[PDB]
């Protein structure tokens, strides 16, 4: 039961059950994500897609709850789950949303250089960044 897949399921369910979201419910959800991260050693889960999702969701929620403090959580996810393109792109999306366009591009280029996968997701993100779109990946992409 202490595995990322079971944790991710519980966390997605909690969020589904918390709609319509309030400040109070969001704080509770963020607290539960932290509890998952306290329970899952990153060492054995560096290539685990659910663990990567847990960390990215935590960073993305912190970007809502505390955007001026959220950078380190994206750095955390990237340090722990570097193989996944979606992790780098989430970080790049955060930097872009903060107006940090050059940083967003640097992050995406470094992911490509380091062979994060799938490459096509990175190429789409770089395309949209160059077109100056607000979202590196559309909801439909």
């Amino acid at each position: 039961a202490n595995n990322p897949e079971d944790w991710l399921s519980l966390l997605l369910k909690l969020e589904k059950n918390s709609v319509p979201l309030s400040d109070a419910l969001l704080n509770k959800l963020i607290g539960r994500y932290s509890q998952a991260i306290e329970a899952l050693p990153p060492d054995k889960y560096g290539q685990n897609e659910s663990f990567a999702r847990i960390q990215v969701r935590f960073a993305e929620l912190k970007a809502i709850q505390e955007p001026d403090d959220a950078r380190d959580y994206f750095q955390m996810a990237r340090a722990n789950c570097k193989k996944f393109a979606f992790v780098h792109i989430s970080f790049a999306q955060f930097e872009l949303s903060q107006g940090n366009v050059k940083k967003s591009k640097q992050l995406l280029q470094k992911a490509v250089e380091r062979g994060a996968v799938p490459l096509e997701m990175l190429e789409i993100a770089l395309r949209n960044l160059n077109l100056q779109k607000k979202q590196l990946l559309s909801e439909e992409e």
